C-alpha cells in the first residue's frame, strides 16, 4: 500500500477529481475525509469507496475558515494526526476579465484562492515537526500556467495558487517541518459536469487545445497525487506536476 | 517623444517605481495622472515632474473600486481619452503563509490583486476599439515567478496578477480591441522604504539573492514601462518582462 | 507490478540515478537493457538487480548513432518489442561558457544532447502504432531551468532536452502515435561521483542551493520515472517533473 | 541618441530581423557591423542603412569558429571595441524529431547553437571589464518555449540558446564584468521569406496560433533588441523578452 499510514483531507473529493483522488488514495491504504457542499452527494461518494474505517464525508465549504479547524478536529478524531492536504475544491466562472462582475470575482477567489491559503496555512501548523512524511497538494490547472480569454478570475485564482505554494513550500523546507507543498496542474477532464455543457468536451478535444485529440479522466490527477501524497515523492517540494494532454506544450 | 499623445494613469505614483515611470513618461511626452494615498507626498511628487498640463495628482486607493470610475473621469477631462494604465500601486506583509492573519491576507489581497484587476477591466472598457495604442502594464514582481518563504500573500498577489494579464491581453488581441496588457517583474529596487530598513540592501545584494551585487533603481523599471506603454511593443502582449539583477537567472 | 510488460531502455543505466530507475523498473515487473560505457560496472550492475530474464546490460555511448540501432534490436531479441526508452546516459563539464573549449562542448553535447535525440527520434519510430503505452523519460535536470555559472555546456544541453522533448510529445499526440514524451529534472542527487568530490555535498545541501538542507537520493528520481513509464500517466506528455528539493522554487 | 558610442555585431544582420537591428542601431548611434552569407545582399544590406562610417557587411557564417576572431578584429579596426553582440544569425529545418536525419541536426546546430556560443563566448572574453556597458543579445524564439510538432531540430537549438544564455549572464553578473546577456524570443514575423512560402502568413495569423490574428514586423524585434543594448537595461541579465502577438500566453 503506497500510502500506508496517510490519514488524508480532500476537499471538494466528493465529484469528479476529487472523488477519484479520495478513492485511489483508499484504495493505497490511506485513511480519507472528502468535504462537499451537499449531504446526499457527499454521503453516497464515501459510500462508494469504503466504509467509515477507511472514508468519510464531512459537510464544509472551503471559503469558510471557521469550518477548516472542526475539519481537522473531525478529521484526527476519526482517524488520528492528518498527514496529507489535498486542496482541490473550486469553482469557475466563465467571464473575461472585461466582463466580470466584482460579486462573481469575490465569490471565485473565496473558494479558489481563501481555501486553499485556508488548508495550507492550517496544515503547515497542524502537520509540522510530527515526523508524518507530511504532504500538501494544492489544485491548480492549467490556467495557472496560461491565460484563457474567458476564465479572468479563475486564471488569477489559479496563478495565486501556484506561487503561494512555492512560498509554504519554501518556508517548509528551510525550517525543516517535515512539509512538502506542490501543484497539481489538471489540463481538461471528463466528469459528469463537462458531460452537461453541451459541445464541451469536443471544444477541449480539438488539437489546437488538446493536442491528445481527447480530454482525460479523474484516475489521470488521482495517480500524481498518490505519488506527491507518498513518501516515494519526499525530495519533491515547490513543484508543478502537469497532467494536461500536451495543452501547455505547445 | 516616444510617448506622444499617450495619456497614462500611474498608480501608486507617487513614490519609487511609480514615480520613475511617472517622470520618463512625462519626459517622453505622455500626460500623466498619479495617485497616492496620501496629499503631501503626493503634490510634492506631480510638481517634482512638471506643471499641472503635463502631470496631476489624485488620492486615490487602488482597493477602492468606486474611486476608480471617478480617476478615469478626472484623468480624461484634464487630458484626453486614457491610453496608458499602469497597476503599480501594492503593499507588503513580512509573513510566511503559516503566520499570515487572515486580515493581512484580504488586506494584501484587496490593494495588490483586487486594485489590478479594478485598473485592467475598467481599462479595457474605457480604452478598447478606439484606436489609442492602448497598454496595461501590471506591476508583478521577481515574487510573481519564484517563492519568498516571508512573503506568502504577497507571492499569491503577485502569481495572481501574473496569469489574470495574460486572460486579458488574450480577450483583447482575439477580439481586436487595441489594448495590450504585459506584466513587469522587477527585482529588487532601491528606495527610501528601502534604505529606511536596516540591513535591508545588503541582504537583497547578496550574490545568493541579486547575482550582479547590488540592487537596482527606480529608472530601471521606468524604462521597461516606456517600452511596453509606446508603440514600439506593438506586437507584445500577454508577456512577462522581468528586470532583477539576474534573480530568477539561478 | 505497475510496469507489468513493459520493456525499457535505461542509458546510464549502470550508475547512479540510471541503476535507481532500472532496479524500480525491475521492482515493478518491467524488463530491462541497461548500458555503460564499462563492461567490469554494466556486468555488476546488471545482476546486483537480477538474472538475465528481467535484466542485460549493453556496452553503449550514447553518442554512438550505430550502436542504437542495434541496441533496439538486442533489447527486443531479449524481451520482445520495446516500450520505454530513458535517456538518462549524460556526461558533465565544470566551466562557465566564456572558459568551455570548443572539444569539450562538442564531447558534452554529442552525449547529453545527440543520445538523447538518438533514442527519442528511434524510440518514436520503433514503438509508435503498436499499442504498448510507450513513453520516452528524457532526463533534464535542474539545470534546464536555471543556470549555473560554472555548467555552461551543461545548460544548453538540458535547455535543449527540455524543449526538443515537447515538440516530440507533440507530434507523437497529434498524430496519434500512442507514446509519450516528457522530461524529468532533478537537483543535486547523492551518488558515488558526489561522494567523490571532497565538499560537493555540503556546497549543494547549503539552504541557498538546496531549501531542504540536505541533497536527494537516486530513488527519488526513480519513483517520478515509475510513475511516468507506467500507464498511470497516460495523459501526461510534453511536461517537465521536476524533484529538486526545492531548487528552482527560490 | 539611445545607444550613443555603442559598436555592435549584428550576426545575419543582411536580411529580416537582424536587418532592423542594425537599421535601428544606426539610427539611435551605434556603430554597427552586419554580417551574412551573401556578398550580393550584404552589400546592399548595408549601403541602404548608411555609409561605412556607421555601418559595414562582413560575410561570415556564423558556424565558423575561426571567423568569430576576425570578425571582431575587424570591427574593432573599424569602429574601436565592441560593446554589443547581437547573435541573430539562425537556420530552418521543417522536420519533427522522427523525421529529422543526422545531417538536418548537426547543420542547424551547427549554426543555431554553436554560432549563438561563439559568439558569446568570445563577446564575454572581448567587452569584459572593460566598462563598456557590454550587452549580449541572443535570439531564441518562441520555439525556445514550446514545442512545435514540424520544427524538433529547431526547438533543441532555441532551447539551448534560452538556458545557455542565463549561465553565461550570472557568471558575468557575479564576476562583475560589466556584461549582459539575454534573450529575445520572436513570434512569427513577416519577411521576404516568409511571403515567398505560400498560405505561411495565414497559417501563422490563426488565432490559435497568434492571437493577434496577424504576424509581426522586423521592427517589432529591432526595439526590445535596442532597449536591451541600451544603458537603460542595466539591471536586466539572464532574462527572456517574448514578444510574439499572444502565442506562448495560451
Ligand atoms: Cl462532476
Ligand atoms: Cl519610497
Ligand atoms: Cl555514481
Ligand atoms: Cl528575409
Ligand atoms: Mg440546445
Ligand atoms: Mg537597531
Ligand atoms: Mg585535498
Ligand atoms: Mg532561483
Ligand atoms: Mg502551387
Ligand atoms: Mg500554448
Amino acid at each position: 500500500d503506497r500510502l500506508k499510514g496517510k490519514v488524508a483531507i480532500v476537499t471538494g473529493g466528493t465529484l469528479g477529481i476529487g472523488l477519484a483522488i479520495a478513492d485511489k488514495f483508499v484504495e493505497e491504504g490511506a485513511k480519507v475525509v472528502i468535504t462537499g457542499r451537499h449531504a446526499d452527494v457527499g454521503e453516497k461518494a464515501a459510500k462508494s469507496i469504503g466504509g467509515t474505517d477507511v472514508i468519510r464525508f464531512v459537510q464544509h465549504d472551503a471559503s469558510d475558515e471557521a469550518g477548516w479547524t472542526k475539519l481537522f478536529d473531525t478529521t484526527e478524531e476519526a482517524f488520528g494526526p492528518v498527514t496529507t492536504v489535498v486542496n482541490n475544491a473550486g469553482i469557475a466562472v466563465s467571464k473575461s476579465v472585461e466582463d466580470t462582475t466584482t460579486e462573481e470575482w469575490r465569490k471565485l477567489l473565496s473558494v479558489n484562492l481563501d481555501g486553499v491559503f485556508f488548508g495550507t496555512r492550517l496544515g503547515i501548523q497542524r502537520m509540522k515537526n510530527k515526523g508524518l512524511g507530511a504532504s500538501i497538494i494544492n489544485m491548480s490547472s492549467i490556467e495557472g500556467f496560461v491565460g484563457d480569454p474567458t476564465l479572468g478570475a479563475y486564471n488569477a485564482s489559479k496563478g495565486a495558487v501556484r506561487i503561494m505554494s512555492k512560498s509554504a513550500a519554501l518556508d517548509c523546507a528551510l525550517k525543516d517541518y517535515d512539509v512538502r507543498v506542490n501543484t497539481v496542474h489538471p489540463g481538461y477532464i471528463k466528469t459528469p459536469l463537462v458531460d452537461d455543457l453541451e459541445g464541451a468536451e469536443e471544444m477541449m478535444s480539438q488539437r489546437t487545445k488538446t493536442p491528445m485529440g481527447h480530454i482525460g479522466e479523474p484516475n489521470d490527477i488521482a495517480w500524481i497525487c498518490v505519488y506527491l501524497a507518498s513518501d516515494e515523492s519526499k525530495f519533491a517540494t515547490g513543484a508543478e506536476f502537469v497532467v494536461d494532454g500536451g495543452y501547455t506544450a505547445q
